[PDB]
């Protein structure tokens, strides 16, 4: 149906805008602390602590399969990256501090993305 097409075009356009959001969030992580999954070979206990691991590579796979239906879904995954790191790592660590900075800087970006998603539809 043409209706099914039109819905697909909207998903595609949301995917475009989410890719640009994702690029801009990832630039706020020049250290690449959140670029890849935590390795279960190097933190064998990770899954006893963290139930839903997340990282920018995993978000990017989902994005390219058009797996985010709305901005809320995408934000949930971004928040997992931050929130998981702030639980596993202590306050005095380069990891926790990197998550706080990514959260603060990412807030700015997400605030305008929400306006753009509402604005364009």
């Amino acid at each position: 149906s043409m209706e099914q097409v039109a819905m697909e075009l909207r998903l595609t356009e949301l995917t475009r805008l989410l890719r640009s959001v994702l690029d801009q969030l990832q630039d706020k992580d020049p250290a690449r602390i959140f670029a890849q999954p935590v390795s279960l070979k190097e933190v064998p206990d990770y899954l006893d602590h963290i139930k839903h691991p997340m990282d920018f590579a995993t978000m990017r796979k989902r994005l390219e399969a058009q797996g985010y239906k709305n901005l809320h879904e995408f934000e949930e995954d971004f928040d997992l990256i931050i929130d998981n790191c702030m639980k596993y790592n202590a306050r005095d660590t380069v990891f926790y501090r990197a998550a706080v900075r990514l959260r603060d800087q990412g807030g700015v970006v997400l605030r305008q993305a929400r306006r753009e998603v509402d604005s364009i539809g």
